[PDB]
DNA sequence: GTAGACCTGGAC
DNA sequence: GTCCAGGTCTAC
């Protein structure tokens, strides 16, 4: 999940929770939790706090209860849904907010790669994860000076750039790939290479991309489903992402696909210089 | 930068 | 069996 899914689960997940007070903790893969590490704490601290409301900073979700904020981190897999704790748990939940009525909070996570972090509220901006956070896309905050003071600074993939989470916060594999195919930037440039010229088309194409996507409830492509379990449509949207290939959508070559910075990358070898 | 981690299930 | 994954983090 990258800022639109996190997005997509954020505003259909608030209304499911918000007013309800937590009555329990279950906690079935200590891992997940990272602060307190000493999970017991994690949950006994959070009993008898009412969710007050639900933001997103970057791909984080940010509960936001009475004294302290729950920092929850997806990662791969990880999901949410709402149910009533009469009903036996679905695979692979590793933890389960249980409410005083009756309904609960549960977090599935296949691989058990996201992460929980609880502080104060005053305390959660200035501490990991999300203390180092560039930028949000959709904001003023994140223009293409910003882009380029990083983008001139670094000999670094322009991909590498875009899924550094300091940079600008919400960009993932799918949404730099499609970003960069949008802006006709190939993938495995070095930032410094990119003009002034480039770098105002990039970050446009990062702003459209990203809130195209919002709308559309994010993109499913493999597990990823909002809330309610339900499909995002943004997929239909994609020009390179997971279409290697395939006929290139303006130009008909066919999509490529690498490796850049570790990573599955598609492009169009015509589109993308 | 870039394998190796961390983990599990799904295509081929 | 082998490869792959909407994400970081880390060790050579
Ligand atoms: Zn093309």
């Amino acid at each position: 999940p990258q800022l639109p899914e996190v997005e997509t689960i954020r505003r259909t997940l608030l209304p499911l929770i918000v007013g309800k007070t937590i009555e329990d903790v279950r906690i079935f893969w200590p891992n997940i939790i990272r602060h307190p590490r000493d999970s017991e704490a994690f949950a006994a601290r959070m009993i008898g706090q009412t969710v007050r409301g639900l933001e997103r900073r970057g791909k984080f979700l940010k509960f936001l209860l009475d004294r302290d904020a729950l920092i929850s981190h997806l990662r791969m897999e990880g999901r949410y849904a709402v149910a009533s704790a009469l009903e036996p748990l679905e695979p692979h939940t590793h933890v389960v907010f249980c409410f005083t009525d009756g309904s609960e909070l549960r977090y599935r996570d296949v691989r058990k790669f996201g992460t929980m972090h609880v502080y104060a509220k005053e305390e959660a901006d200035r501490r990991p994860p999300l203390a180092e956070l560039g930028p949000e896309p959709l904001s003023p905050a994140f223009s293409p000076a910003v882009l380029a003071e990083r983008a001139v600074k670094t000999k670094r993939s322009v991909k590498a750039l875009l899924l550094d989470q300091t940079v600008v916060a919400g960009f993932g594999n799918i949404y730099v790939d499609e970003s960069l195919f949008r802006a006709g930037i190939l993938p495995g440039r070095p930032a410094a290479s990119l003009s002034s010229k480039e770098i105002e088309r990039l970050h446009e194409e990062m702003v459209a991309t990203i809130g195209e996507a919002v709308m559309k409830g994010g993109s499913t492509v493999r597990t990823y489903v909002n809330t309610q379990g339900e499909a995002g449509t943004f997929q239909h949207h994609l020009y390179v992402y997971g279409r290697q290939g395939n006929p290139c959508k303006r130009c008909g070559t066919p999509i490529e696909k690498t490796v850049v910075a570790g990573r599955g990358t598609h492009y169009c070898p015509r589109c993308q210089r």
